[PDB]
């Protein structure tokens, strides 16, 4: 898989981009979680779950907020410059967060785009 930033463009009509974000605590950044069948981002074919979005249309998200990402996402208009860097390992790490919790012994905080 290619592991370095990827810059894609997807172009969205009046629609969501179709995919959801978990992410924003200091130093763990944002990250696909999901990507709806048929949306926008799926019908791209250039996204992946355990993608981190490092800028949409030229905004910084590496260490954004989980709702400062939600917003720069949803107002991003219809031509959509996102760059994005597969990073898996570290999208296990919120996988790990349900596990551990459900060993310990839940849902990630989690916003659709
Ligand atoms: C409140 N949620 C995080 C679940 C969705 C909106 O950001
Ligand atoms: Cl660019």
């Amino acid at each position: 898989h290619n592991r370095e930033p990827r810059r894609i463009v997807i172009h969205r009509g009046s629609t969501g981009l179709g995919f959801n974000i978990v992410g924003g605590e200091d130093g763990e950044g944002i990250f696909i979680s999901f990507i709806l069948a048929g949306g926008p981002a799926d019908l791209s074919g250039e996204l992946r779950k355990g993608d981190q979005i490092l800028s949409v249309n030229g905004v910084d998200l590496r260490n954004a907020s989980h709702e400062q990402a939600a917003i720069a996402l949803k107002n991003a208009g219809q031509t959509v410059t996102i760059i994005a860097q597969y990073k898996p390992e570290e999208y296990s790490r919120f996988e790990a967060k349900i596990h551990d919790l459900r060993e310990q012994l839940a849902r990630l905080w989690e916003t659709s785009i």
